[PDB]
């Protein structure tokens, strides 16, 4: 029950790379007993909507490794 | 063992929080508590604020690094 | 739209640029290139001193329109 | 799909907008509409003030991601 | 007559520590007589998180031989 | 600038309790840069006199600046 942490190749490449990822930090990625992957991560873009915009993409990244339950915190540009 | 209990009462309690789900407190670490949540709101609007009021409430728990994730209805 | 090469890479290494993002490159009728970037500071004032340095950064690739968006650490 | 000529209008409307140029919409492949633009006001402090209206005025016509250049007197 | 040094890999190194949301304006100096010396803006999540983390920060630099360090902390909450 | 002048302004300011390390460094380009360490009461009186001190810096033609926080 006790998990461990991982590094996935090329995954923060990835989500960086993502329109809208303006930069990634805190990406953490465990692995659960039974084979369950999760990740979170923190994740800079303009404001609000664009999130709401990219949320689906970023998703997609992860499930692109095989990783279903994710938690990304936005942080937002301050002008 | 935490007051998850309290908490999320109080995380459900914060002004523009509708709901909250997939909430997760690990001590796995020889120290360092760290505290992840999914938080639904109608909309962005005031979400900076809501989003610190969040983080106030872990606090207010000794939970010092967070992650939380809002998902909107709207806008 | 065009991809010029190293020019992020020189924008990211000006002194005072704590981040660039949106960087768009804009080729207009076969012949004026104009740009648009997001610029991180540490606040209005250090954004003022390093505007030149950006606009070279630019001038040095050809490119003399740019439009520039400052967003601040502090202040 | 949009209108530049009624959009640079709505945004020199905007109350403390001294002057809009280079305003410029582009649509890039797969939907995704970016707008640019310079902005004069009197002073920071106005456009702190405005930089929420303006944002406004691009969403209201579907634009979400934007990039204003401040200029002062 | 002071010269700005890049160590390499060192800004990865602190962005890498558990509770940095951003480092920014690193600076390391090498000072005349082999002595080197490096600032930084280090953004953590509260005060709190900073006090845990700074210790950490400090041994990235001294990993490097840097034992005189300037490092202003910035935080998302003050609390 | 004057290093001398600007330790005593530093030290005059309302929350700063000490003051040390205090380095300024002209880096190529005209580029004026300014470090210290500041001894300081609490995280709070610091958000406080961040800007106090930052504009001290200012009045001098130091426009960035690294302080570290004692408390
Ligand atoms: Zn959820
Ligand atoms: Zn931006
Ligand atoms: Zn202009
Ligand atoms: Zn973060
Ligand atoms: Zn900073
Ligand atoms: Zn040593
Ligand atoms: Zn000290």
């Amino acid at each position: 029950t006790v998990p461990k942490q991982i590094d996935i190749r090329n995954l923060i490449k990835e989500l960086r790379n993502v329109e809208g990822v303006e930069e990634v930090h805190e990406l953490h990625v465990w692995q659960l007993a039974g084979s369950r992957i999760i990740a979170t991560a923190h994740i800079k873009c303009e404001d609000p909507t664009s999130y709401m915009e990219v949320a689906k993409t970023i998703k997609d990244v992860f499930h692109n490794h095989g990783i279903h339950a994710t938690t990304i915190q936005p942080e937002f540009a301050s002008v």
